[PDB]
DNA sequence: GCTGGCTTCGTAAGAAGCCAGCTCGCGGTCAGCTTGCTGACCGCG
Protein backbone atom coordinates (compact mmCIF):
# COMPACT_ATOMS: atom_id res chain seq x y z
CA UNK A 1 0.00 0.00 0.00
CA UNK A 2 1.71 3.13 -0.92
CA UNK A 3 1.31 5.63 1.76
CA UNK A 4 -1.79 5.43 3.92
CA UNK A 5 0.25 2.89 5.64
CA UNK A 6 1.83 3.96 8.72
CA UNK A 7 -0.24 6.10 10.89
CA UNK A 8 -0.77 4.68 14.44
CA UNK A 9 -4.80 4.34 14.40
CA UNK A 10 -7.33 3.39 11.97
CA UNK A 11 -11.07 4.36 11.91
CA UNK A 12 -13.93 2.50 9.90
CA UNK A 13 -17.09 1.27 9.77
CA UNK A 14 -16.83 -1.93 11.12
CA UNK A 15 -16.72 -4.52 7.75
CA UNK A 16 -17.94 -7.65 9.83
CA UNK A 17 -19.53 -8.19 13.25
CA UNK A 18 -17.05 -10.68 14.44
CA UNK A 19 -14.35 -8.57 16.15
CA UNK A 20 -14.38 -8.95 19.83
CA UNK A 21 -14.00 -4.94 21.45
CA UNK A 22 -10.27 -5.23 22.97
CA UNK A 23 -11.95 -2.79 26.55
CA UNK A 24 -15.23 -4.96 27.25
CA UNK A 25 -14.80 -7.93 25.05
CA UNK A 26 -18.60 -7.63 23.43
CA UNK A 27 -18.70 -7.86 19.70
CA UNK A 28 -18.72 -4.82 17.26
CA UNK A 29 -21.41 -4.59 15.06
CA UNK A 30 -20.99 -4.64 11.18
CA UNK A 31 -21.39 -0.96 9.72
CA UNK A 32 -20.77 0.32 13.43
CA UNK A 33 -17.80 2.87 13.97
CA UNK A 34 -14.90 1.24 15.59
CA UNK A 35 -11.18 2.18 15.99
CA UNK A 36 -7.92 0.58 16.57
CA UNK A 37 -4.28 1.10 17.44
CA UNK A 38 -2.25 -0.31 14.52
CA UNK A 39 0.83 -2.52 15.25
CA UNK A 40 3.18 -4.33 13.30
CA UNK A 41 3.42 -7.92 13.59
CA UNK A 42 6.40 -10.05 13.75
CA UNK A 43 5.09 -13.26 12.25
CA UNK A 44 4.34 -11.82 9.01
CA UNK A 45 4.60 -8.02 6.67
CA UNK A 46 1.33 -6.42 7.93
CA UNK A 47 -0.24 -4.50 10.66
CA UNK A 48 -2.87 -5.98 13.31
CA UNK A 49 -5.34 -3.95 14.16
CA UNK A 50 -6.79 -4.31 17.77
CA UNK A 51 -10.38 -3.14 17.34
CA UNK A 52 -12.40 -1.11 20.02
CA UNK A 53 -16.19 0.01 19.59
CA UNK A 54 -15.91 4.21 19.57
CA UNK A 55 -16.53 5.02 22.94
CA UNK A 56 -14.53 1.82 24.93
CA UNK A 57 -11.23 3.13 22.96
CA UNK A 58 -10.62 6.27 24.82
CA UNK A 59 -11.40 4.59 28.40
CA UNK A 60 -7.97 2.21 27.73
CA UNK A 61 -5.96 5.01 27.69
CA UNK A 62 -5.55 5.92 23.77
CA UNK A 63 -5.29 9.37 22.95
CA UNK A 64 -5.12 11.70 20.08
CA UNK A 65 -4.80 15.69 19.70
CA UNK A 66 -5.44 15.79 15.47
CA UNK A 67 -7.34 13.08 13.91
CA UNK A 68 -7.65 14.24 10.34
CA UNK A 69 -3.60 13.34 10.57
CA UNK A 70 -2.65 10.73 12.83
CA UNK A 71 -6.34 8.49 12.11
CA UNK A 72 -6.12 6.76 8.94
CA UNK A 73 -9.47 6.14 7.42
CA UNK A 74 -10.90 9.77 8.99
CA UNK A 75 -11.36 11.49 5.99
CA UNK A 76 -13.58 9.16 4.45
CA UNK A 77 -16.12 8.74 7.87
CA UNK A 78 -19.38 10.55 7.12
CA UNK A 79 -19.44 14.78 8.47
CA UNK A 80 -21.27 13.97 11.85
CA UNK A 81 -18.96 10.75 12.50
CA UNK A 82 -15.45 13.20 11.31
CA UNK A 83 -17.06 15.68 14.14
CA UNK A 84 -17.54 12.76 16.74
CA UNK A 85 -14.45 11.86 16.49
CA UNK A 86 -12.73 15.38 16.37
CA UNK A 87 -14.64 16.48 19.76
CA UNK A 88 -14.27 13.24 21.25
CA UNK A 89 -10.21 13.44 20.90
CA UNK A 90 -10.42 17.47 22.09
CA UNK A 91 -12.66 16.51 25.23
CA UNK A 92 -9.31 14.54 27.64
CA UNK A 93 -12.28 13.20 30.26
CA UNK A 94 -12.01 15.31 33.67
CA UNK A 95 -15.62 16.52 34.37
CA UNK A 96 -15.64 20.11 33.33
CA UNK A 97 -18.26 22.55 32.25
CA UNK A 98 -18.82 25.50 29.96
CA UNK A 99 -20.39 29.41 30.37
CA UNK A 100 -18.84 31.59 27.26
CA UNK A 101 -16.70 31.07 24.66
CA UNK A 102 -16.39 31.64 21.15
CA UNK A 103 -14.47 28.32 19.51
CA UNK A 104 -15.71 25.31 20.40
CA UNK A 105 -13.94 22.99 23.34
CA UNK A 106 -10.39 24.22 24.37
CA UNK A 107 -7.00 22.57 24.97
CA UNK A 108 -4.61 23.37 27.57
CA UNK A 109 -2.56 20.50 28.36
CA UNK A 110 0.07 18.35 26.33
CA UNK A 111 -0.99 14.67 26.20
CA UNK A 112 2.68 13.55 25.25
CA UNK A 113 4.23 15.34 28.65
CA UNK A 114 3.67 14.71 32.13
CA UNK A 115 5.46 15.49 35.40
CA UNK A 116 5.11 13.84 38.99
CA UNK A 117 6.42 12.23 41.59
CA UNK A 118 8.34 8.84 41.37
CA UNK A 119 6.09 6.38 42.32
CA UNK A 120 8.77 4.24 42.90
CA UNK A 121 12.67 4.23 42.99
CA UNK A 122 13.31 1.30 40.18
CA UNK A 123 12.48 3.94 37.17
CA UNK A 124 15.31 5.43 35.37
CA UNK A 125 16.20 8.88 33.45
CA UNK A 126 16.80 8.15 30.38
CA UNK A 127 18.95 11.50 29.65
CA UNK A 128 22.03 10.30 31.90
CA UNK A 129 21.10 6.38 33.04
CA UNK A 130 20.69 7.26 36.29
CA UNK A 131 18.43 5.84 38.42
CA UNK A 132 15.73 8.12 39.50
CA UNK A 133 14.52 8.21 43.74
CA UNK A 134 11.00 7.60 44.70
CA UNK A 135 9.31 11.04 45.84
CA UNK A 136 11.83 12.79 43.07
CA UNK A 137 10.26 14.67 40.36
CA UNK A 138 10.74 13.89 37.18
CA UNK A 139 9.17 14.18 34.07
CA UNK A 140 8.60 12.52 30.83
CA UNK A 141 8.03 12.45 27.08
CA UNK A 142 5.30 9.86 26.03
CA UNK A 143 6.33 7.80 23.37
CA UNK A 144 5.43 4.58 21.52
CA UNK A 145 7.61 1.71 20.96
CA UNK A 146 7.38 -0.41 17.34
CA UNK A 147 8.23 -3.53 19.46
CA UNK A 148 5.69 -3.40 22.03
CA UNK A 149 2.30 -1.69 20.04
CA UNK A 150 0.07 -3.60 22.89
CA UNK A 151 1.29 -0.83 25.46
CA UNK A 152 0.81 2.35 23.48
CA UNK A 153 2.04 5.53 24.64
CA UNK A 154 5.01 4.89 27.45
CA UNK A 155 6.35 7.47 29.62
CA UNK A 156 10.21 7.81 29.33
CA UNK A 157 11.01 9.58 31.92
CA UNK A 158 14.08 12.04 33.05
CA UNK A 159 15.29 14.23 35.70
CA UNK A 160 13.64 17.81 35.31
CA UNK A 161 17.59 19.19 34.61
CA UNK A 162 18.24 16.16 32.15
CA UNK A 163 14.87 16.71 30.21
CA UNK A 164 15.26 20.36 30.06
CA UNK A 165 18.84 19.82 28.28
CA UNK A 166 17.27 17.83 26.10
CA UNK A 167 14.06 19.38 25.05
CA UNK A 168 14.64 20.12 21.70
CA UNK A 169 14.91 16.35 20.40
CA UNK A 170 12.05 15.45 22.90
CA UNK A 171 10.25 17.88 21.50
CA UNK A 172 9.38 20.15 24.07
CA UNK A 173 8.96 23.61 21.89
CA UNK A 174 9.70 26.61 23.10
CA UNK A 175 6.13 28.08 23.32
CA UNK A 176 5.41 25.17 25.79
CA UNK A 177 5.86 26.12 29.60
CA UNK A 178 5.67 23.68 32.90
CA UNK A 179 1.92 24.40 33.35
CA UNK A 180 1.26 22.39 30.55
CA UNK A 181 2.54 19.29 31.62
CA UNK A 182 0.27 16.30 32.45
CA UNK A 183 -0.09 16.20 36.07
CA UNK A 184 1.15 19.38 36.84
CA UNK A 185 -1.61 20.65 38.98
CA UNK A 186 -0.55 17.80 41.35
CA UNK A 187 2.40 19.40 42.77
CA UNK A 188 3.55 21.36 45.52
CA UNK A 189 3.56 24.92 45.27
CA UNK A 190 7.62 24.95 45.52
CA UNK A 191 7.99 21.93 42.89
CA UNK A 192 5.53 23.63 40.41
CA UNK A 193 7.68 27.19 40.70
CA UNK A 194 11.06 24.87 40.21
CA UNK A 195 10.04 23.84 36.65
CA UNK A 196 7.65 27.49 35.65
CA UNK A 197 11.46 28.53 36.28
CA UNK A 198 12.88 26.20 33.74
CA UNK A 199 10.43 25.97 31.41
CA UNK A 200 8.94 29.73 30.90
CA UNK A 201 7.40 28.97 28.09
CA UNK A 202 6.12 32.27 26.47
CA UNK A 203 4.91 34.41 29.85
CA UNK A 204 4.24 33.98 33.72
CA UNK A 205 1.68 36.74 34.14
CA UNK A 206 -1.31 37.59 31.69
CA UNK A 207 -2.00 41.26 30.25
CA UNK A 208 -4.18 40.49 26.45
CA UNK A 209 -3.83 38.87 23.52
CA UNK A 210 -6.51 40.52 21.49
CA UNK A 211 -8.72 42.67 23.41
CA UNK A 212 -8.28 45.21 26.14
CA UNK A 213 -9.72 44.40 29.43
CA UNK A 214 -6.70 44.41 32.00
C1' DG B 1 1.59 -16.04 8.58
C1' DC B 2 -3.19 -19.35 10.19
C1' DT B 3 -8.62 -19.83 11.19
C1' DG B 4 -12.80 -19.64 10.19
C1' DG B 5 -17.22 -18.48 8.34
C1' DC B 6 -19.39 -18.13 4.09
C1' DT B 7 -20.09 -16.87 -0.94
C1' DT B 8 -19.40 -18.89 -5.60
C1' DC B 9 -19.47 -22.90 -8.89
C1' DG B 10 -21.64 -27.37 -9.93
C1' DT B 11 -26.33 -31.29 -14.84
C1' DA B 12 -26.21 -33.21 -9.60
C1' DA B 13 -23.26 -34.86 -5.29
C1' DG B 14 -19.45 -31.71 -2.24
C1' DA B 15 -14.94 -28.15 -2.65
C1' DA B 16 -12.44 -24.20 -2.96
C1' DG B 17 -11.26 -18.96 -2.61
C1' DC B 18 -11.47 -15.35 -0.07
C1' DC B 19 -12.75 -11.31 3.03
C1' DA B 20 -12.32 -10.61 7.48
C1' DG B 21 -10.19 -11.40 12.27
C1' DC B 22 -6.04 -11.92 14.77
C1' DT B 23 -1.81 -11.02 21.42
C1' DC B 24 2.23 -8.08 28.16
C1' DG B 25 6.71 -9.99 30.83
C1' DC B 26 9.13 -8.95 34.63
C1' DG B 27 10.68 -7.47 38.86
C1' DG B 28 10.33 -6.42 43.83
C1' DT B 29 8.29 -3.01 48.15
C1' DC B 30 5.88 -3.94 51.44
C1' DA B 31 3.95 -6.84 53.83
C1' DG B 32 2.65 -12.01 56.75
C1' DC B 33 2.08 -17.16 58.51
C1' DT B 34 4.51 -21.18 56.97
C1' DT B 35 8.99 -20.48 61.66
C1' DG B 36 12.32 -19.24 58.35
C1' DC B 37 11.09 -18.03 54.76
C1' DT B 38 6.65 -16.93 51.05
C1' DG B 39 2.84 -13.76 48.68
C1' DA B 40 1.34 -10.46 44.84
C1' DC B 41 -0.29 -5.75 43.53
C1' DC B 42 1.38 -2.41 40.57
C1' DG B 43 5.16 0.18 38.79
C1' DC B 44 8.29 -0.13 34.84
C1' DG B 45 9.42 -0.32 29.96
ZN1 LIG C 1 -16.39 -2.23 23.69
ZN1 LIG D 1 19.12 12.38 34.67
Amino acid sequence: MAESSDKLYRVEYAKSGRASCKKCSESIPKDSLRMAIMVQSPMFDGKVPHWYHFSCFWKVGHSIRHPDVEVDGFSELRWDDQQKVKKTAEAGGVTGKGQDGIGSKAEKTLGDFAAEYAKSNRSTCKGCMEKIEKGQVRLSKKMVDPEKPQLGMIDRWYHPGCFVKNREELGFRPEYSASQLKGFSLLATEDKEALKKQLPGVKSEGKRKGDEVD
